[PDB]
C-alpha cells in the first residue's frame, strides 16, 4: 500500500503514524513518465514491507510540500525516520532505490 | 523578456514567431528552487542576444505540453529551431545551456 499524501497536515501526520519505522515518500507527477514506470515497482515493495512506510506525494497539487523538499528531478524519493531526513535519491533506480532501503530500514 | 508559454496552441505560435532564430524553452515550476535561481539569468540572457528566442513554460499549468515533452528533471531547457528538436538539458546548468546556444544558434 502506497499512501497518497492530501496536505501539509496530513504529511506531518502520517510521518508520527510510522512511529520508529523507515518511511519511504515518492514525489512525482502524473506528466511525467518515469514516475508512472516505478510506480508500480513501489505499490509491489510496500505490499511485502509491513515494516517501512511508503508515502506519495503529487507535486502539482501539494506544490507547498514541493517546495519543502527542494525536488527537482523526478521521481524523487525521500528516506525519513523519525521525522528527520536520511537520504535522497533522484529518478527511478529501483536498485538504488532498495539498497538505500536495505541501509536505512 | 521571456514569455510565458499559455497552452499548446500558443506554443506552435510563438515557435512560428521566432521564424528562423533559435528557440529555447525552459521548462520549470514555481516550486522548484534551481528553476528562480536561473530565471534571472535568462532575462539577462533574452534580453542581450536578439537571436535566440526565449520561452518558458509551467509544468504545473501546462501538465499536456510537459507530459508531450518528457519533461523529468526541474528545470529542462529544450532547443529547437524551425520546428526541429535539436537538443535538450536537464538541470541548470548555465555554461552547457550557454554552449548549447552558441552551437544552435
Amino acid at each position: 500500500m502506497v499512501y497518497q499524501v492530501k496536505d501539509q497536515e496530513d504529511f506531518t501526520k502520517q510521518l508520527n503514524e510510522a512511529g520508529n519505522k523507515l518511511v519511504v515518500i515518492d514525489f512525482y507527477a502524473t506528466w511525467c513518465g518515469p514516475c508512472k514506470m516505478i510506480a508500480p515497482k513501489l505499490e509491489e515493495l510496500s505490499q511485502s514491507m509491513s515494516d517501512v512506510v511508503f508515502l506519495k506525494v503529487d507535486v502539482d497539487e501539494c506544490e507547498d510540500i514541493a517546495q519543502d523538499n527542494q525536488i527537482a528531478c523526478m521521481p524523487t524519493f525521500l528516506f525519513m525516520k523519525n521525522g528527520q531526513k536520511l537520504d535522497s535519491l533522484s529518478g527511478a533506480n529501483y536498485d538504488k532505490l532498495l539498497e538505500l532501503v536495505e541501509k536505512n530500514k
